[PDB]
């Protein structure tokens, strides 16, 4: 291969291979594309008791790192006019009508800002009718808007609000809108049959692999299932919006303005945004507990920086993508089980600030 190839190569397996055994991670698909050329690297199983291997087919839980696509449709359905970000959700999920929830709007939904809704649903929270019943029972605690708490049910309730506004549910949004308009090909909210083979366990702490479908809600915040190539076609789509069709591009646009800022941390629509360059400190603060689990207070911007970067961690769901459209690079990192977000972040920074121009 090109020297390229084999640049892109030294410094992940320098990078990146060294995790597999570091934290008993049995497969990993890391992906660099620079200057619209894609290079693929593959490592260790997609399956251990199958002894079947990670390779470019193989289709990883893309945990959090769905929430990007729910940002996508939410920015395509808000571009086609079929939503407006100052909505409230009672408009589209009409039982929620004249609840307090309803007097929450959707942009403060997709981007964590009620003011009272925890990274999961209670427990007892397991049916879509319950779901249902939970939003019609809650109520306000902090003001609506100015505290920013991580949210799987806030951007879930963003999602299905979405999906109703197209007029389908949720999981044909992305299967026959979403994704075709982003050319992605064996990117899934449920997988089919004919993919199975090719479909990734997962793995817990005990190393036992685990498969469940999501909870009431749950696709749009941790639901989707993707390719390393399909993955490294997203992080293109994001970084050349201006080559696709209007109603995609808009939607991909969308999802990079940054709404908010909580210290060095720009939220945008899914994205995280950062003044670029970002400081290794910066970028690992986004992942603090402090960011990830409490509250923090948001502050307006009135401008977002002049150069920018984006990234995203996908707790089972090891997965990393970040890109920076100035240089024409982005980066995605799948894995089929955890591994701290600190080294995800740390990995890419390395090999983002040591390739070649």
């Amino acid at each position: 291969n090109t020297p390229k190839d084999q640049e892109i190569k030294k410094l992940v397996d320098q990078n990146f291979k060294p995790l597999l055994e570091k934290y008993d991670v049995p497969g990993m698909a890391v992906g660099v594309i620079q200057n619209n050329k894609k290079y693929e690297m593959y490592y260790g199983l997609q399956s251990v008791q199958d002894k079947k291997a990670v390779n470019s087919s193989t289709i990883f839980e893309l945990g959090s790192v769905s929430k990007l696509f729910t940002a996508t449709a939410g920015g395509y359905a808000k571009n086609k006019g079929k939503i407006s970000f100052d909505d409230t959700p009672g408009k589209y999920w009409k039982e929620l009508k004249n609840t307090p929830i309803d007097q929450v709007n959707l942009l403060q939904l997709a981007t964590y800002t009620s003011g009272n809704l925890a990274l999961q649903f209670p427990d007892e929270v397991k049916t879509d009718q319950q779901v249902l019943t939970f939003f019609k029972d809650w109520k306000p605690k902090n003001s609506i808007g100015e505290y920013r708490q991580y949210s799987n049910p806030s951007i879930g309730l963003f999602g299905k609000v979405v999906a109703l506004s197209m007029n389908k549910p949720f999981d044909q949004v992305l299967e026959k809108t979403i994704f075709p308009a982003l050319g992605l090909k064996h990117s899934y909210v449920n997988v089919p049959k004919t993919q199975m083979q090719n479909y990734a366990f997962g793995y817990n702490q005990e190393n036992q692999p685990i498969r469940v479908n999501p909870g009431p809600l749950g696709a749009p915040a941790y639901g989707v299932k993707s390719t390393l190539p399909d993955m490294l076609s997203f992080i293109h789509a994001n970084l050349n919006p201006q080559k696709y069709p209007a109603d995609i591009q808009r939607a991909i646009n969308e999802t990079h303005q940054g709404r908010y800022q909580v210290n060095t941390m720009y939220q945008a629509l899914g994205w995280e945004e950062f003044s670029y360059p970002a400081t290794l400190q910066t970028l690992l603060d986004s992942n603090s507990e402090q960011i990830v689990m409490k509250p923090n207070k948001v502050t307006a911007i009135s401008k977002e920086p002049s150069v920018k970067m984006y990234h995203k961690t996908g707790n089972r769901f090891g997965t990393y993508v970040v890109f920076i459209p100035k240089e024409n690079i982005g980066l995605v990192m799948l894995t089929n089980k955890r591994i701290p977000n600190e080294e995800r972040i740390k990995a890419a920074y390395a090999v983002l600030n040591a390739i070649k121009k």
